[PDB]
């Protein structure tokens, strides 16, 4: 029996769909920091879950372990960063990911005509999209306490999909997966995401485990 699903296609705000051309359109070496900025997301994911875990305990049901875990696929060839934090409700995901305006949008993309870092991204609050330095493709699959589970995914171009997740439950938190371009698959290496893990990640404040086949 044939199952159905449904999917909304969102069109990236201007800006952030300039952002992402800009990202992609460009190149920019010190792409390794994109993992940052997805570590610290996660951070900030563990720390929003555990502020309100001390209200009610009973948000950490879906999960009481505050971790992230980084798997990187070979075969896929895709680097999956896994947190149990938060996670997002739709409006959150849809927010944080594309249809909302971001204060610092213009600015990035003006500082990085005059030729700023890649780097400086988290700094104007735009840094997830530095995924797309390193994947073609990026799919964050994400669960909050008050809502279901969200598949969201963008290969770019100006549009996204979101779309409730029928697939692993995941409990709590956000899994962005990283679908690599053919070249950047040095980040599926144990050695370079440990590299770089030590050199932009070291005083977030939960454990990071890395998963090797
Ligand atoms: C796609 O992830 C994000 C993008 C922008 C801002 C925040 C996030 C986010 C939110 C949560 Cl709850 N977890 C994670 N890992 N990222």
């Amino acid at each position: 029996p044939m199952e159905e699903e449904e999917v909304e296609t969102f069109a990236f705000q201007a800006e952030i769909a300039q952002l992402m051309s800009l990202i992609i359109n460009t190149f920019y070496s010190n792409k390794e920091i994109f993992l940052r900025e997805l570590i610290s997301n996660s951070s900030d994911a563990l720390d929003k879950i555990r502020y309100e875990s001390l209200t009610d305990p009973s948000k950490l049901d879906s999960g009481k372990e505050l971790h992230i875990n980084l798997i990187p696929n070979k075969q896929d060839r895709t680097l999956t960063i896994v947190d149990t934090g938060i996670g997002m409700t739709k409006a959150d995901l849809i927010n944080n990911l594309g249809t909302i305006a971001k204060s610092g949008t213009k600015a990035f993309m003006e500082a990085l005509q005059a030729g700023a870092d890649i780097s400086m991204i988290g700094q104007f609050g735009v840094g997830f999209y530095s995924a797309y330095l390193v994947a073609e493709k990026v799919t964050v699959i994400t669960k909050h306490n008050d809502d279901e589970q969200y598949a969201w995914e963008s290969s770019a171009g100006g549009s996204f999909t979101v779309r409730t997740d029928t697939g692993e439950p995941m409990g709590r938190g956000t899994k962005v997966i990283l679908h690599l371009k053919e070249d950047q698959t040095e980040y599926l290496e144990e050695r370079r995401i440990k590299e770089i893990v030590k050199k932009h990640s070291q005083f977030i404040g939960y454990p990071i485990t890395l998963f090797v086949e």
